[PDB]
């Protein structure tokens, strides 16, 4: 009975994530801990040319008015669905090994992820909707599509005030705050999505309360300050005011996939040992679970490394 | 606890697929207004921009990308509301047959790989689509058709969907990617490895040669690296393929008769389909509920 764990790091762009796992990797006995990283090869190459170039731009063109709505949509719809394969793929191959949950003694292996497959069919198309290059249907579209959560999902998200970090982002994509603020507000969403769930908020039943961030603490949140109220958009309603069965599925789709989730949040305003460190004590409080086979550890170890060999930077 | 037989009724479109038993049809009203404004006419009009030299080709995948999205979403959001109730194989009728009007895999790789045989897709968006195949739940029944050609070019004529331009390449396409598939199905249950006879793509039980499954479409050069070999994420998205597809269970319906006579063969193929358990004591009402649900708000 062999233990794994696997933590995601994710949330916004920009605040520190790779730098701080690349530490926490490099404080591990090479064999005991695997980092599957950024598929940047996979991006500006394999999947396509230069992904996020073509992203940034359109949005950009968007702004000016070169490009109506629906021609940006269709670029970034089919940039992001390009953009998740690397996280959906590697997703549905370590499924088959992932048994129950399971403090416990130290885990054989510790995977360590460069984001979870909500960014791309999720957090991203939904920060796009809000700046308005991507169709609330499309959105919930790429929702409907999330693989089903497996157990010992320990997603890590990021803390970090806007000015420090639209300074971290000011490094050299293109400087564009108004995604800055759509993103951080969508993942602070999420956030607050998890708590309502796993604190027994039913959509449905609060559906109503729409007019007009910690994810494993404090009270329940107002439907209003989670992801459900980005889902009012007229194009899902009908003529009878409620939203189209369609659209509500989906919602139940991700009140699904979203209620087992482990949600952690890190605070990036410090150094990069601070970081690592406080990441690390983090780990302590995250769920292990059993395999499946006992050879799991060694071929999901192989499957990681062969990612991060081949798609990193 | 009782029993469900699920049957997805899939194939190229054209040949004649149009109280225990519910009919969850296709999602016309989506494609036309609620997740889109007539997506059939957007596929049709940009395949025929690109073959006319209006547009070019990476355009064109951009816009079929993005519709293949609008196309699947009713199937995938009820792929994944569905799946909690299904239990496991239970071989008697069943207390519900739930008649589905085509499998999630039509939207995620039958239709994209035929567009990407016209030029129109990329095989690396393909591939996206194929790593988002849900988990193939047991009792996946799916009933697949044939049809002469040209008996399909008359009744697909006579059949034509808000939007959709009668194109006999498409037809080639679509067909030859459904009958790839039925061979792939076949050479996955027979014990067909791909990965052991990859070689014989690229260089020459008893089953399909591997040149006839649908992995000979993905020796597309976009998914090779320099020296030949397929990037090993790409061959993840293949062994996922192989995975979701093994365990599918294919009925052929000859559709080159007429409609009393599909009804009936259709019926005769229910014999040996797979049967599940469901896994509460509401799910059949519930599952009951989702079907007419869908049907009158989607359902043309
Ligand atoms: C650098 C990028 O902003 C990070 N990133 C990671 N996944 C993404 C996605 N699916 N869409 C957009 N940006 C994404
Ligand atoms: C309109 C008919 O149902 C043909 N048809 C059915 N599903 C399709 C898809 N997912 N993409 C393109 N054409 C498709």
């Amino acid at each position: 009975m062999p233990t794994l764990l696997r933590v995601y790091i994710d949330g916004p762009h920009g605040m520190g994530k790779t730098t701080t796992t690349q530490l926490l990797v490099a404080l591990g006995s090479r064999d005991d801990i695997v980092y599957v990283p950024e598929p940047m090869t996979y991006w500006r190459v394999l999947g396509a040319s230069e992904t996020i170039a073509n992203i940034y731009t359109t949005q950009h063109r968007l702004d000016q008015g070169e490009i109506s709505a629906g021609d940006a949509a269709v670029v970034m719809t089919s940039a992001q669905i390009t953009m998740g394969m690397p996280y959906a793929v590697t997703d549905a191959v370590l499924a088959p090994h992932i048994g129950g949950e399971a403090h416990a003694p130290p885990p054989a292996l510790t995977l360590i992820f460069d984001r979870h497959p909500i960014a791309a069919l999720l957090c991203y198309p939904a920060a796009r909707y809000l700046m308005g290059s991507m169709t609330p249907q499309a959105v919930l579209a790429f929702v409907a599509l999330i693989p089903p959560t497996l157990p010992g999902t320990n997603i890590v998200l990021g803390a970090l005030p806007e000015d420090r970090h639209i300074d971290r982002l000011a490094k050299r994509e293109r400087l564009d705050l108004a995604m800055l603020a759509a993103i951080r507000r969508v993942y602070g969403l999420l956030a607050n999505t998890v708590r309502y769930l796993q604190c027994g908020g039913s959509w449905r039943e609060d559906w109503g309360q729409l007019s007009g961030p910690q994810s494993n603490a404090g009270p329940r949140p107002h439907i209003g300050d989670t992801l459900f109220t980005l889902f009012r958009a007229p194009e899902l309603l009908a003529p009878n005011g409620d939203l189209y069965n369609v659209f509500a599925w989906a919602l139940d789709v991700l009140a699904k996939r979203l209620r087992s989730m482990h949600v952690f949040i890190l605070d990036y305003d410090q150094s990069p040992a601070g970081c690592r460190d406080a990441l690390l004590q983090l780990t302590s409080g995250m769920v292990q679970t059993h395999v499946t086979t006992p050879g799991s550890i060694p071929t999901i170890c192989d499957l990681a490394r062969t990612f991060a060999r081949e798609m990193g930077e």
